[PDB]
Formats: structure tokens, C-alpha cells, sequence
């Protein structure tokens, strides 16, 4: 035999080990429209109808937003928009209320509850009305048979909705 000394500069004592990491995908939509009827005298919603263009999804990652349109997610080609229709607003007080409505994702429709929190009601310096409020709630992918081929392990069955609205009076 013969004896050797490592060249530390070109020797790597290495290892690879696989692990999992949980993180939240956060995202919104750039293109949507709403009709909003509200009574600042009573802090009640009368009509809230939202149409969201699935195409305009944004999770800050252009190749994912694209994949979201595919058959195994939104199927934007066949179901280009998702919609929410308020059916009933049960006021708790002037800050809080339970909102019930029909959400439709990829042509499947289900009634959901959102918690309305009114952040602010004002008459502007200009004399015209404004409001700020938030709707939030958890929906289940499984309830809408949404992205069914993706396991509830890889991607949570729960989606948390968070709608923040600033809005002004019309015409
Ligand atoms: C009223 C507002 C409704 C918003 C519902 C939006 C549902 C979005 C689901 C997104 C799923 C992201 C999947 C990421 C792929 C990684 C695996
Ligand atoms: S839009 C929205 C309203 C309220 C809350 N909240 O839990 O206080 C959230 C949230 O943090 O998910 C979002």
C-alpha cells in the first residue's frame, strides 16, 4: 500500500436528507366586479354580488397562476368566472355581522357564511358616502369538488377567504 492525505480544498464530506415544509399560498385576483347595496343608517348589507375572473388569479408566481387555469384546478376555459351572491345578512351590531351566500366555483354551487367586519363608515370630505369592511371564512375544497386529483395532504382542504373592500357611493 501507500498513504494519502486529503486535499481538504477538493474533498466534500457530504449528505442529502429529504424534508417537508408547510407554508401558506397567499393570492388574490386582479380582475373582478361587484354590486354593493348598504345602509349606513342601520349598518346592513342589502345586496352583495361578486364576479371574479379566474384568469386574473395572482399568487405571485406566473407558472402557478397558469397551472391554476388547467383541468385539474379552475378549468378557466370551461368556467371562466367564480361568483358570490349574498342571500341574507344577519347583523350582530354596527361592526359585525354574519353574511350568507352562494359561492360558485367551476360550476359547483354551495351556500357559505362569511364574517363581515365593518372597518369604517363615513361621509367623505366631498359629501359622498364611503365604507370599509372585510368578509372572511373558511371553505372546503371537498365541498366544491375542487382540484379533486390533488390530495388533501399536499394541499389543504381548507381555503381561507379574506375580502377587504374600500368602496364609495355611485353616480
Ligand atoms: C369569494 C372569493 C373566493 C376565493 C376562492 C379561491 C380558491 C383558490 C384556490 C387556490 C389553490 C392554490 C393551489 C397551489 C398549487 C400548489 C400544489
Ligand atoms: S379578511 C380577514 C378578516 C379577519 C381576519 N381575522 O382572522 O382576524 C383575517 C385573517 O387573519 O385571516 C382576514
Amino acid at each position: 500500500m501507500k498513504e494519502y492525505t486529503l486535499d481538504k480544498a477538493h474533498t466534500d464530506v457530504g449528505f442529502k436528507i429529504k424534508h417537508l415544509q408547510i407554508s401558506n399560498v397567499k393570492g388574490n385576483f386582479k380582475d373582478y366586479s361587484a354590486v354593493i347595496d348598504f345602509d349606513p343608517a342601520s349598518a346592513e348589507f342589502k345586496k352583495l354580488d361578486v364576479t371574479i375572473k379566474i384568469a386574473s388569479v395572482n399568487t405571485e408566481n406566473q407558472t402557478r397562476d397558469n397551472h391554476l387555469q388547467q383541468d385539474d384546478f379552475f378549468k378557466a376555459k370551461k368556467y371562466p368566472d367564480m361568483t358570490f351572491t349574498m342571500k341574507k345578512y344577519e347583523k350582530i351590531d354596527n361592526e359585525k355581522g354574519k353574511m350568507t351566500g352562494t359561492l360558485t366555483i367551476a360550476g359547483v354551487s354551495k351556500d357559505i357564511v362569511l364574517d363581515a367586519e365593518i372597518g369604517g363608515v363615513a361621509k367623505g370630505k366631498d359629501g359622498k358616502e364611503k365604507i370599509g369592511f372585510s368578509l372572511n371564512g373558511k371553505i372546503k375544497r371537498s365541498d366544491f369538488k375542487f382540484a379533486t386529483s390533488t390530495s388533501t395532504i399536499t394541499l389543504s382542504d381548507d381555503i381561507n377567504l379574506c375580502i377587504e373592500v374600500e368602496a364609495n357611493e355611485k353616480e
